Order: C-alpha cells, then structure tokens, then sequence
C-alpha cells in the first residue's frame, strides 16, 4: 500500500524531503504556551521542482482546526487569470487555553498523486513578535500567498485602540483586517470579508478598535495580500488570455509597517 | 508512533468505524469517469458520539485539490453564536478530464487527538444526478453543513438559461450561486460571495445566466443554507448568551425544487 514515514522534527530547521504517489511524511511538533505569554507558530514551505499537473498536498492538523492546502497555489485574478506561487507561509490559530501551562501537539502531513518525485523544504518558526505593543512599529514583508495576523492584548484601562498601518511601495494592494478571537481566522482571500472590520490598502490605513466590541479583551490584525490591483486603483497587465496555463508574478511582495496606538 | 490502517473501500456503503488520537484511517476509492458523462461523487459523515473539546478532523485528497473539516462542525451566527453539526456532507470538485476515459482516486483519511475513542459513520455516494437537464425539476434537501452544488450543461444554440430555484417553507434561510467550471468550488458560508452571482433566497429565486460570460459552455449551481435567518428578514432566537458554549439547532432543513429553463 502507501507508504507512511514519520518523525518527531523540532522548530526553526529546514527539512528539504522528497515526495511521490507512494511516499506520505508525517511530522510531529511539540509546543508549550502559557496563559499570560501567547505565541504563534508559523508553517511555511516551498517548492523546488516545477510542476503543473499533480501539486504538493500539505495538510496542518492540531487539536481543533485542520488548514491544508496544495502548492505550487493557483490563486484567481480577474478575467479567469491563473498566477502560480512557489513558496506558501501561513501561521495556525491557537486556541486561549484553560489550564496555566499545557502542551500543545500540532502535525504537518505531506503527500501527493504525481508519478515522479518532488523536493519540498518545510520550516516551522516560533513566531516571536505575534504580540503588538502599544506606541511601537513592527515592519513586515506579505505576499499574495503569505498572508499573516498579529494578536493585540488590550490593556487595563484603555477604552479603544487605533491600527495604523503604512506601506512606502503602493503597489501590490492589500486587505487590512481587525477580527475577534475565536478558531479559525479567515485569512485567506476568499474568506477575509466575513467577519471583523476590513479596509482595502495601498500605501496607509487606519481603523479604530473597541473594547465592548470584543469582550474577551483581544483581537487580531490579518494583512492579506491580493494578486491583481484592479481593487486598489491600478492597471491590470496585459497578460496574454491563457485560460488553462498559469503563468508566475516574478517576486511581488509588500513591506508594511503597523502600529496600535491608544486613542 | 501513530497507528495508520488502509482499506480499499467502495462506493455505497456506509462504515461505521472508532477512531482516538492514536488511530489514523485511510480509505482509498476508484472512481470512473468519460469526458461526455460527468458525474459527481458526495462524501458523507456522521458522529453518533457527543464531544465538546476534541473533534474528528477529515481529509478528502484529489489529484488535484484537498478538502479537510473538523466534526461535529461548528458554524457561526451573529452575536458570537455557536451552532453544532454532527452530520456533514460536500460533493467534491472534479475538474474536466483530457483523455476520452481517465480512472480518478481520491482519498479520504480520518483522524483525532481526543484521548478517547469516537465512532463515526462514512459513506461515498456516486450521484446520479450531478447534470441539470432542462425544462426538469429537481428536489433536493439541504442542511447549514449539506452544501450541494449540480453542473449545468449548456446545450448547442441556447444564447442564455434562466436558474428557477423554488421552496415552500420558507425558512432557513438560504444562498444560491453560479459559477464557472473551475476547481475549487466555494460552497462554504464563509467564501460563497467571492465570484459568480449569488442571490440570497426564502422561498423563491432566479438568475439569468449567459453563455458569453462562461467560455466553458458550463457552469455550478451552488445551493447553502444559512444558520441564522436574519438576512433573510427573519427573527433571531432569544437563545442564552453562551459565548464559549455551542447550541445545536435541532432539526433545520430546506427543500428546494431547481429548475433550468431555456430563455
Ligand atoms: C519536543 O520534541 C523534540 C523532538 O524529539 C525533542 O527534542 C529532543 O530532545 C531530547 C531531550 O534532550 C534530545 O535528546 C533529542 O536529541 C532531541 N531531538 C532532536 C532531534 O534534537 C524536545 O526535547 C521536545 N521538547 C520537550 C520539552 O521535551
Ligand atoms: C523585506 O524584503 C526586503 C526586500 O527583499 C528586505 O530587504 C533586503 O534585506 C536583506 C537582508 O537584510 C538585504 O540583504 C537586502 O539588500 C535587502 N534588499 C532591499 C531591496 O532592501 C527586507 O529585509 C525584508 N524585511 C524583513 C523584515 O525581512
Ligand atoms: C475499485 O475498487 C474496488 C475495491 O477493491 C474493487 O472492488 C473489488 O473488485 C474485485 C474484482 O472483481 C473483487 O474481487 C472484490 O471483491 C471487490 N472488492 C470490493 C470491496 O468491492 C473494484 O473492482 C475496483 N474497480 C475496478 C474497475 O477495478
Ligand atoms: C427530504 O426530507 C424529507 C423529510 O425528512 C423526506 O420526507 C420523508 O421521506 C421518507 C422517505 O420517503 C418518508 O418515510 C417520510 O415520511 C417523509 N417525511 C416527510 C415529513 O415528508 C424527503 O423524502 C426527503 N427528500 C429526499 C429527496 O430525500
Ligand atoms: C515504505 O516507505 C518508508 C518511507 O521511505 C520506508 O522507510 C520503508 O522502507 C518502505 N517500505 C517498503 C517495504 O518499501
Ligand atoms: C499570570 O498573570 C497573573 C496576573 O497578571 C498572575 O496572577 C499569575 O501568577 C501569572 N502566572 C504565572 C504562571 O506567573
Ligand atoms: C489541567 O491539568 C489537570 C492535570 O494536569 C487536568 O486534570 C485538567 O483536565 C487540565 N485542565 C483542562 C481544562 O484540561
Ligand atoms: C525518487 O528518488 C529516489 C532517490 O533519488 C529514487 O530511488 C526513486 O526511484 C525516485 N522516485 C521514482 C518514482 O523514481
Ligand atoms: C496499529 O494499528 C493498526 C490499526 O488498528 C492495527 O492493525 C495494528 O495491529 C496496530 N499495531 C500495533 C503494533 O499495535
Ligand atoms: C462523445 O461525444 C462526441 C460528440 O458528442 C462523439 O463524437 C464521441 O464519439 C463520444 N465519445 C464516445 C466515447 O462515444
Ligand atoms: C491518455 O492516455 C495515454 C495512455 O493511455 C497517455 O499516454 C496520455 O498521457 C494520457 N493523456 C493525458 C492527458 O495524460
Ligand atoms: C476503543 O475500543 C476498543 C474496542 O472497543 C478498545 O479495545 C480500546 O481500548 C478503546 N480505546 C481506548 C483508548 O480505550
């Protein structure tokens, strides 16, 4: 039958592995959080090897939510574009837990279909920064298929918070998002208009956070990036109508700087 | 490690299996498939045991696309509600084939971390009436966590259809949609108003849809039933405020009669 490999890999390492229609690799990861310290974990992998057909299927499984997704990313623009990205970074939304310290296991699985093999390096990063502190700027680069959040802890006393998040670069465009703290987070480009307060962004935006709003004294900020910069103002290229072939953006990215700042 | 059993299963049976934190199945299925008959394959679950804090996680794996969800499924309202589904059923997306007669897998893997064992109910249904013929009516059932979605082919010297969508309860309230022939389909509530046109309906609905826009000569008609009916114009339930304490909605159901006519 399939064969099933697994190992018990440790955070910040880069494991470059290769992968068929017969190989499935199973990864075990261990994590330990505290009530008062919250801090996230970042899945982020890429692919070497240049395939259209068959894709890479990667699947993140924890004690709750299950996020999966197959790459090389077909994401969807406009007039039924096709753009291919490569390397796919996404963090996993943990719970509030109950207990003062309690271990947390989450597995990072992947297989695939494809006759011939395929090398992927995965990486799992103990997200340092996943915290906003108030009055201080935190810079940070987001792509198409990179979407990120940060949580802010509201603090004694403070009535409402301001977001301010400000780009140098205009383009690509991007969706600036303040949502509750409740699995799962919708960061994702299909899905960051369902809940929570969103503004669309080029270069700055701004939006007012308030505490009776969110009774459980913190939210998230989700920056997501978009593939095509109809939405934001810009002009579409003139790629030729390719309904079937996915053709690559090169390296679009965005530089954001972001700030909460007490009203 | 983990213990992963395998089963070549079949379509048409209903598999009542426990699963814990140390158990992983697997069940691979063949499925035939000919370019001028296309037809759509259901996978559906149900969990006959009541649990708060560990829900089952399942995969479905394709050539090409992976779906994944966490049983009993939980959906979201207005006010920070949870509702709990136990039974969940998705019809896969299956993109056009190249050669006249391609055989297809796809996969289905269950598994938890509950420290306790769980039993659910998995059965895969060839459905017979995937295509839409026209001037026909079709009633079907769907639930908040049954999307279903049926593929309309355009016929030869038809410039456009008219989608005729009826019931007679009025409630729940529900979301029906068009779209184009590309894998994936956006059949959950949180995704369905990213492309194609959608109109949320009671009772009664009806979209025009053309064959310019749909180059395919092709299109989904995707039905969802909503949780809370306020958009529809109904009143909410004065359930308790339980913030981090899910209620189930009991029995909540809609018959829907679709049918496509020529204009
Ligand atoms: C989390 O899991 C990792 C993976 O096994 C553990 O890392 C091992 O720790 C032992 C104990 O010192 C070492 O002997 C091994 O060499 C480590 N493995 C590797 C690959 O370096 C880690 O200890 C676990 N965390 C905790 C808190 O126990
Ligand atoms: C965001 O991306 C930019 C561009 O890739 C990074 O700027 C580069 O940083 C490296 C490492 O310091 C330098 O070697 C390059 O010369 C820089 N290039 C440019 C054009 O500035 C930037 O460091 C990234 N930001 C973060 C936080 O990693
Ligand atoms: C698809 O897979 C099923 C699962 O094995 C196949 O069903 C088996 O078919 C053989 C051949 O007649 C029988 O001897 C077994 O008893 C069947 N098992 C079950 C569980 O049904 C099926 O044949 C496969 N389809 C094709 C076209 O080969
Ligand atoms: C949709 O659901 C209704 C209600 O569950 C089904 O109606 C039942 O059908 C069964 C089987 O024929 C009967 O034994 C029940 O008496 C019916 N109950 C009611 C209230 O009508 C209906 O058959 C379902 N539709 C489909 C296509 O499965
Ligand atoms: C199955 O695959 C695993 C993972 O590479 C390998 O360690 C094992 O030897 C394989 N078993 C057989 C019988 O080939
Ligand atoms: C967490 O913080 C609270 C108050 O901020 C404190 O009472 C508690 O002791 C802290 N937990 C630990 C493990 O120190
Ligand atoms: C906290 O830990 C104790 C023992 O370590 C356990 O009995 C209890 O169930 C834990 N709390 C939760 C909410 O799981
Ligand atoms: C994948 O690579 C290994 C080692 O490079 C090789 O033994 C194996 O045959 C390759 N897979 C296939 C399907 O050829
Ligand atoms: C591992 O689990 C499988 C699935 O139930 C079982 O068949 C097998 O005997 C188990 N192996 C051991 C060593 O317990
Ligand atoms: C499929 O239909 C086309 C025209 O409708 C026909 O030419 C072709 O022979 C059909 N395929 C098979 C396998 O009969
Ligand atoms: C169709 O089948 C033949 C052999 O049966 C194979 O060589 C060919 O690659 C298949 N077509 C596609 C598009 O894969
Ligand atoms: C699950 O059920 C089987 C048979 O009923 C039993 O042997 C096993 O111990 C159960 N699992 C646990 C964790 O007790």
């Amino acid at each position: 039958p399939k064969n099933v490999s697994q190992k018990d890999a440790e955070f910040e390492r880069t494991y470059v592995d290769e992968v068929n229609s017969e190989l499935v690799n199973i990864y075990t990861f261990n994590h330990t959080v505290t009530r008062n310290r919250t801090e996230g974990v970042r899945v982020s992998v890429n692919v070497l090897n240049k395939q259209k057909g068959a894709p890479l299927l990667f699947v993140v499984r924890q004690k709750e939510a299950v996020v999966s997704f197959q790459v090389p990313l077909i994401l969807r623009g406009m007039f039924q574009r096709k753009y291919l990205y490569q390397k796919v970074e996404r963090t996993l939304c943990q719970p509030p837990t109950k207990n003062e310290s309690e271990i947390q296991f989450f597995y990072v699985d992947v297989s695939t279909l494809s006759p011939v093999n395929t090398t992927y390096q995965l990486r799992v990063s103990r997200m340092d920064d996943f915290v906003l502190r108030t009055g201080e700027q935190f810079s940070f680069n987001t792509t198409a298929a990179q979407p990120q959040y940060f949580k802010y802890e509201f603090p004694e006393g403070v009535d409402s918070v301001i977001v301010k998040v400000t780009s140098n670069k205009a383009f690509p465009c991007s969706v600036i998002s303040i949502q509750d703290v409740l699995c799962p987070v919708y960061d994702l480009d299909n899905n960051v208009a369902f809940i929570g307060m969103y503004q669309t962004m080029t270069k700055k935006a701004a939006i007012t956070v308030q505490r009776k709003d969110f009774p459980s004294n913190s939210f998230y900020v989700v920056v997501v990036v978009k593939t095509e910069d109809q939405a934001c103002g810009g002009s579409l290229p003139f790629y030729p109508f390719a309904e079937d072939e996915p053709v690559d953006q090169g390296h679009r990215q965005k530089t954001l700087s972001v700030l909460v700042s007490q009203a």
